[PDB]
């Protein structure tokens, strides 16, 4: 049910966090398209 | 008008996020200085 980053050694799940994205105005139907918002900040 | 990131091999605009940025308490008149805030932070 929920998302998680990791490393492509270790297997540790973990929330993901503002720093490691990248925003582009395109996306192709390969993707997952959530309704709701998953960066997860703080307040 | 608006501002963005980009790599040093692709010419690859993208939107400025919370995790590519350095806090120092000083500027000294060779920068922009926008009065308004351009983390572009989520809700």
């Amino acid at each position: 049910g929920s998302y998680y980053i990791t490393a492509r050694d270790m297997y540790m799940p973990r929330a993901i966090t503002a720093g490691d994205i990248v925003t582009l105005t395109s996306c192709q139907a390969n993707y997952v398209s959530v309704n709701k918002t998953v960066i997860t900040t703080f307040v």
